[PDB]
């Protein structure tokens, strides 16, 4: 199967610079070179440029609506495009308020596709939720299909179209959730593991779980959109909003260890990922490699090891 | 429900000076104002203030034992008071020794509950078994009717009244226990998962069981006294016993939200904080973050999120 | 019981010096006086003094093979020697190399033993098969039936005689493994217990599977052949090899706690301490308690604690 490397140099979603220099540094880190030694063929698309909307006035709260609507709506395009050659899709952000349009665009070639959200964040809150103009807590809001004129129409975004419902997406490791948000999760009935149903059930578990109810009826194709702030900081510890107690490097890799072997994994999302936010060159090194550990773990490499077949390495 | 924070600053209990400054800190961390935002109403009673006995010579090993039994007397008069005006208690310690007198007044008033003991010590000792006069490994001896008489009287808790039996406790987290206090554990068959029946079980099934266990056939008042040497050092590095390989940040939390899920918490004991003992001012900071977190939860923080009812947040 | 504390000061098993100074650490750290305090009898045979091979060539890749091979011979002796008077034997390492000859002298007195290999890395490298010539990741195939003549004999190791086959030994925590490694363990059908297995099943379950599998049939002697690479880097940082996600001090001490409590404890190996790895003193002081942790758990110091036997404390 092919593979397509999207860059997504992005950071309007919210106030904190540094997530659009995410991309470089996995890149750096060799992330498309290590990929290409697993079974699938890779191409790196290269980042887009995202064109700069002058005077992009607040919409109400909601803070740089224009810049993100339109840096989406060109995401969104590109996406569709490669899925339609029928290739993986693999987004690295800036952050997360780009998952708005890399959902996007595949929903549309694959409209009954299921979404594995990892965060520490629900990142549903709508327009008339946010307590902050932050786009970075609104993706799944501009997504779903029930908030569907359950608040004003933003400058820049017009063209996107609710493409799954709450019976399709599965968070987990939610443990900074905000009153609006959990409001909305309880009212629309939305699957969900807290760190608190990790810690019950357990990584294994979860994932049994999550996999029998997206899948159970019908098999579709998955979008795992992860956020870095989904692990612990201790792992993960460049990200704008750092949650205590959170998703090991074991439990996450587990995660995309499984979803590997469901052989339905389609779009792909590295969000949050901020090398500047490093306390130190080894904070961000260390962000940077798991990062790039949860991916190649997506595409197949396996913690008991691998070998490639029709070979005697003896 | 009301609420009542009753300020234990005492460190008699051990030889380590801090434990004292223990409730200072909490406060100062925004934890009576911080509760106040939760559905139950919450009254500050302050610190008591405990007369100090002049010439309080050792009862052969035990140290301080008038100071200590004076101290405790006073609180269960107050633990006593308010649990009679049904409002659930919340003693901020010193030192767990303190845990004596808490629990008598609670008992006094609710004479038929549980405790949930979560400590990586047993602190069962008996002035015949402590290798130092500590009171503070043998609160659970002072209230244990199994150990009635089963060692010396001592100056200044003649007041004390075994007010619990070996079948109403359950420890959980011991990874420290000496010789007298396995052995009495073991002779009074009392239940405990130490780490590595959480290991085994894990924090899910542990409290599972511990519920069914204590609670299987009459619902009653459960007391959570706490320790705070229960998490790993990791999270809770300024105390006096730290050992290593102990309850996660998050295993705790798990605790702490079932019992709040039970509906059943009565009194609630937040000892052994030393924010004198931080190497940095970070591990105090965390330590105390970490205990006030703990606390929010008993009384329904969840890590799902939570939202005020009645209100549309849309 | 008796216990054999046997030094084994070596390292030419890999590029790295320190290694060897790994037994003089653990005996500071005061290992032989506290097992003393155990049930067990225990001498300290001191260390072995391994004679150095002059212009030991490199055999092809694999390097100081002479070295390796006649200090392997000389261990192979003594432990053959100690266990044939019934005693446990005890192998503090330098590199884990000196696996070899701890396993060879034992399967000479107990040929029908089994083995849990606790490492993070298979160490079964052939010397076709190494990327470097360290013997350290060679260990398994020299003592592999089943690898007997899959490659040249080597300088030094004529001696050696493959005493298990694939169907007596049990990886745990395998996390980093070669390409002809993971070939090779596939190949034989060979049962381990990768990082993703033990989160999966938990550490629990997998002691449950490995002794079932190991023992179902025929009760036999265990050898523990443990690498301190096998827990993660926060535990037991001054390693040669230090890989990310590893086991836990808990889940490890659950390991050498049920292999206490099965009473078929032979062989030990503590191997790949290195003192001199330490980023800070700490680094290397963590290690070591860790490692004597571990020890003292394989011969009884139970986390739910331990009292000795007739003796009324009370
Ligand atoms: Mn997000
Ligand atoms: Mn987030
Ligand atoms: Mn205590
Ligand atoms: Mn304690
Ligand atoms: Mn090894
Ligand atoms: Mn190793």
């Amino acid at each position: 199967k092919p593979i397509e490397i999207i860059g997504a140099p992005f950071s309007k979603g919210q106030p904190r610079g540094g997530v659009e220099k995410g991309p470089a540094a996995l890149r750096k880190a060799g992330l498309v070179e290590k990929l290409k030694e697993t079974e699938y063929n890779v191409r790196d698309h290269g980042d887009l440029a995202f064109v700069d909307v002058p005077n992009d006035s607040p919409f109400q709260i909601v803070k740089n609506p224009r810049s993100v609507g339109k840096a989406n709506e060109q995401l969104a395009a590109v996406v569709a495009e490669t899925q339609k050659n029928g290739t993986i899709s693999v987004v690295l952000g800036g952050d997360h308020s780009m998952a708005i349009g890399s959902i996007s665009g595949h929903a549309r070639v694959h409209p009954d596709l299921c979404v594995i959200w990892v965060d520490a964040h629900t990142d549903i809150n709508t327009p008339l939720t946010t307590s902050s103009g932050n786009l970075n807590g609104q993706p799944v809001a501009f997504l779903l299909k029930e908030l569907k004129g359950k608040f004003p129409d933003v400058p820049g975004f017009s063209w996107v179209t609710p493409c799954i419902s709450a019976k399709d997406i599965v968070y987990i490791g939610l443990r900074d959730v905000d009153p609006g948000e959990h409001y909305i999760i309880k009212t629309l009935g939305i699957k969900y593991f807290s760190m608190t149903e990790v810690d019950k059930l357990g990584i294994g578990k979860v994932m049994e779980e999550t996999f029998s109810y997206l899948l159970g009826r019908k098999k579709r194709p998955i979008h795992l959109s992860f956020d870095v702030d989904g692990l612990d900081p201790v792992f993960t510890p460049a990200t704008g909003t750092p949650v205590v107690g959170g998703l090991s490097y074991r439990e996450g890799l587990y995660i995309t260890e499984e979803i590997y072997k469901t052989g339905l994994l389609s779009g792909l999302d590295i969000m949050e990922v901020n090398p500047t936010l490093g306390k130190t060159p080894e904070e961000v090194t260390r962000t940077v490699n798991t990062a790039v550990a949860l991916t190649l773990s997506c595409f197949g490499t396996k913690r008991e090891g691998n070998h490639k077949p029709e070979t005697d390495y003896l």
